[PDB]
């Protein structure tokens, strides 16, 4: 019921380390993700093996896996390679070089496809990002889970951490009501550099970032998204 519902852009751009084939022989790319939708890329040619082809995808993850896949066409069509990708809202939408799973059978093994890959930011979410978290009634065991702070009212905002390839979060929780603020590293919890915390009366639930400006965006989002009154105290 708090539903987000990302683009999902691919744009495939040319690959690397195709010896074996004939130079007239064709290729093509088909890019999927998870749940139905699923676009190929115009033919090409094995002398020229480039794309200029934007695929545009719509998913509720926002973890999805992108498969992308190599084939050569003409007994149904070969595949001589794929790359799977996890892309989050924060990913680089850079294109970047990825090397190509190739079945070992076929002697391109320096293989790679230079790719882009962007999910963009539906308005109701309004930060997201990797956490270590721990709490008293909800995430309740020190892990790093991936959180989408979603605005699910014109008033309510709800911290939501999501597994991989679903729709809907694993866990939730409601900000209204709640007090966040930095807070210096709490003891025990192996694993989280910059710690804050959301708290209120029966309710803490301990946040741990890698890096504090990654620390400082979330608390300020945070803050905005509880209406509290109380300013965080940064160090």
């Amino acid at each position: 019921d708090v539903l987000l519902s990302f683009s999902l852009e691919v744009v495939i751009m040319e690959v690397q380390g195709l010896k074996s084939l004939a130079p007239n022989r064709i290729v093509y790319c088909t890019m999927e993700v998870e749940g139905g939708e699923k676009l190929q890329t115009d033919q090409a040619e094995a002398s020229k093996p480039t794309w200029g082809t934007q695929g545009d995808f719509s998913t509720t993850h926002a973890l999805p896996a992108v498969k992308v896949k190599l084939f050569t066409e003409s007994l149904e069509d070969k595949e001589l390679g794929r790359v799977i990708l996890h892309p989050t809202p924060n990913s680089p939408k850079q294109s970047e070089w990825h090397k190509m799973t190739v079945s070992k059978n076929c002697p391109d093994q320096d293989l790679k496809i230079k790719l882009a890959v962007r999910m963009d930011k539906p308005q109701n979410m309004k930060h997201s990002g990797y956490l270590w978290t721990i709490g008293k009634n909800v995430w309740k065991r020190w892990k790093k889970r991936f959180f989408v702070l979603v605005q699910v009212s014109q008033y309510t905002f709800a911290m939501c951490s999501y597994r991989e390839k679903k729709a809907e979060p694993q866990e939730l929780l409601q900000l209204d009501g709640y007090t966040v603020d930095y807070t210096d590293p709490q003891p025990g919890l192996e694993g989280g550099r910059a710690f804050f915390n959301a708290v209120k009366e029966g309710d803490t639930v301990i946040f741990a970032s890698d890096d504090e400006q990654d620390r400082i965006l979330w608390v300020q989002a945070m803050y905005r998204a509880t209406g509290q009154s109380h300013k965080p105290v940064p160090p």
